[PDB]
């Protein structure tokens, strides 16, 4: 795999979590600090339907879906799969919001780098019909048999995309603040009996959370699921947007988020209607920071930039002009500075205090955009 190793001192486990069973309960991939480092063997897409809403989401026929799964159904990510949680720590925790179109798996670089630095990350799947697959069981005996039903992507009408949208977001956020409540339920000692059958006691994570140092992190159509997210929950300390798509937002938000908040964005993928927006976020009451990543694409945030190689992926627009790794290390070391400084770490993120602030020949200060 290329998908990066993560750069921090612990080894990095990786599971599934399901509870309750239904089309309404939480979904989620965890990555998290794990006691031992003896293979790095998670698949990256689990399963044959993924790829095929993957190839629905792309316009792209039968063919394609097929195809996906040939190049990659067999490929990892750098974790080891079911490996016990490190013990005698309690550790912050991130939940974090998939862009349109992809599902909880396809942010491993970011989720595994985060675990290698002491966090537990909860990828959260959402079921608004913005993944391009998911799925669930309609009831446990379904559920003990592995027998799934399988939720895809919907594609919408123009006249659909204000009113489905902002509904969508509004969905995501409650997504995201259940899939906390279930981790926080489970910390204090909630049984839990997983939907999914796999070899990681969930009784590990007992006491296992730092439970107020809590973030909320998204890319795309999951960076506004943060500021939704943010605007309603106040358990949730800080937030941190990767190139955010700001539509689905409603005009109310704006004026309810407390917390402090950081946008990451690629230079390619930026426009003044969508920038716009995250002005409207500043206030001199509150902390808000912006930073544009030089060279890339939307893409850079997301697995699929390691999936291929220089040439193809840059016509995909899976690459920028910026090699991948240097960018999510870019992205990641600065969310490290924020996330320290915010919930109150006492790690040694802040020696990269200076890329919150713009301050690297690949990083721009705020934005290219200088509309307002």
């Amino acid at each position: 795999t290329k998908i990066p190793r993560g750069n921090g001192p612990y080894s990095v486990g990786c599971t599934d979590l399901m509870f309750d069973h239904t089309n309404k309960g939480t979904f989620l991939r965890l990555y998290y600090p794990s006691q031992d480092n003896d293979r790095l063997d998670t698949l990256w897409i689990p399963n044959k339907e993924y790829f095929w809403g993957l190839s629905k989401f792309l316009g792209t026929h039968w063919l394609m879906g097929n195809i996906l799964r040939l190049l990659f159904g067999s490929m990892t990510t750098p974790a080891n799969w079911n490996s016990p949680l490190r013990p005698g720590e309690k550790y912050p925790l991130v939940v974090f919001s998939h862009g349109l179109g992809a599902f909880r798996t396809l942010y491993s670089a970011i989720g595994i780098d985060l675990a290698s630095h002491g966090f537990i990350v909860a990828a959260v799947e959402h079921r608004d019909r913005s993944a391009s697959a998911t799925y669930y069981f309609k009831d446990q005996s379904a559920a003990e048999i592995g027998d799934k039903s399988w939720l895809y992507l919907r594609t919408l009408k123009q006249e659909e995309e204000t009113h489905i949208r902002n509904e969508q977001v509004r969905q995501r956020a409650k997504e995201c603040s259940q899939a906390l409540s279930l981790i926080l339920d489970i910390d204090h000692g909630k049984p839990v009996k997983n939907a999914l059958d796999l070899k990681f006691d969930m009784e590990q994570l007992k006491d296992s959370i730092d439970r107020e140092k809590i973030a909320v992190i998204g890319h795309s159509f999951g960076g506004a699921t943060v500021i939704q997210t943010l605007s309603e929950d106040q358990r949730f300390r800080c937030g941190i947007a990767l190139d955010a798509w700001m539509f689905p937002l409603g005009d109310e938000v704006y004026s309810r988020i407390p917390q402090p908040l950081f946008f990451i964005n690629s230079e390619y993928f930026q426009y003044p209607a969508n920038i716009i927006k995250m002005k409207k976020c500043y206030s001199p009451d509150k902390e808000r920071k912006m930073i544009t990543i030089r060279g890339s694409v939307h893409q850079n945030f997301a697995d699929f930039t390691f999936a291929t190689g220089k040439i193809i992926g840059h016509m995909l627009k899976l690459k920028g002009d910026i090699d991948s790794n240097v960018a999510i290390d870019l992205s990641n070391k600065a969310s490290l500075a924020f996330l320290q400084k915010h919930l109150g770490l006492h790690k040694d993120f802040d020696q990269w205090d200076c890329l919150i602030e713009g301050d690297d020949e690949n990083l721009i200060p705020g934005t290219n955009i200088n509309t307002t």
